[PDB]
């Protein structure tokens, strides 16, 4: 098993999970989405230590088994501060790469942008650097949706009554068509589902759910700002994601000599449904910017 350890990292206390590969060709650290999930989900990755990568995982704050700090402070900008008190607690000076999924993504990018000196390399899954955008995108899969599932939302999203239950069954369509596809559910995927809705930042930044933005990052966008990232970069992203293609494909043409990748009939958990195609995608990126 790996180690766990609960840390006070700028002030409040971090849930950590570092998971130590027998020979450690490189760091690799990572960041949940949501905002408001927890590390669980992203647990496939643990599969790089056989091809000697370390990697780390941790619950942000105020999510999974971490402690919550004062709602002043759920920003990006302190997310960012976060990440790199952990990654210099647990690593020193080692420059180390960084992989994001979702809003992890968006995180990871305003990292790089201020912290890229510390990087050998960035990951961007499902990543994005506008919400609205996001957004936008998303509005067009909620039309693309059959009817049925696509007038639920509309009806019940318009009065914000997501307690409704057809509403909730067209939720569920929409994670199955967009989040995870053609798959069982894992448990792992499933507790970080959960640990959004009991902890507050998912409500509270995030909003009712992946589709409804209604949280304090929905007018979030450093897509001005992405261009400054010079460091070697790898942007998935699912034929079928929740954070489209088109999301994906203005991060690449910000930062210059990134590669992008979509991964056909594959969603949002790309690392669930194509585990080993992506788990050696990403191996491949990092042991070739050692």
């Amino acid at each position: 098993e790996c180690i766990e350890n609960y840390a006070k990292v700028n002030g409040i206390y971090i849930y950590y999970k570092l998971c130590k590969a027998p020979e450690e060709k490189a760091k690799l650290m990572t960041m949940h989405g949501g905002p408001g999930m927890s590390h669980d989900y992203l647990l496939s990755l643990r599969d790089m230590t056989k091809e000697g990568i370390t990697v780390l995982f941790y619950d942000q704050f105020g999510c999974g088994r971490s402690e919550e700090p004062d709602q002043s402070k759920f920003t990006i900008d302190y997310g960012v501060e976060e990440a790199e008190a952990l990654r210099s607690k647990l690593f020193g000076n080692e420059k180390v790469f960084l992989m994001g999924s979702s809003y992890g993504g968006a995180l990871a990018l305003a990292y790089a942008v201020k912290y890229q000196d510390h990087l050998k390399g960035l990951i961007v899954s499902g990543g994005l650097s506008s919400v609205p955008l996001t957004v936008k995108e998303m509005n067009r899969l909620i039309d693309e949706l059959p009817a049925k599932y696509r007038d639920a939302i509309k009806k019940y999203g318009s009065s914000g009554s997501y307690e409704n239950p057809e509403y909730q069954e067209a939720v569920n369509y929409f994670y199955h068509q967009h989040l995870l596809r053609s798959e069982d559910w894992p448990p792992e995927v499933l507790k970080s589902l959960e640990y959004a809705e009991r902890r507050n930042v998912y409500r509270i930044m995030n909003g009712p759910n992946e589709f409804t933005i209604t949280g304090t990052i929905k007018d979030w966008d450093i897509t001005d700002k992405i261009s400054a990232i010079k460091i070697p970069t790898l942007i998935t992203v699912g034929e079928y994601d929740e954070v489209t293609p088109n999301v994906a494909r203005v991060i690449h043409e910000k930062i210059a000599g990134s590669e992008l990748h979509v991964f056909r009939d594959c969603s949002h958990l790309t690392m669930w449904e194509d585990r080993e195609g992506y788990n050696k995608l990403l191996s491949d990126f990092i042991l070739k910017h050692l």
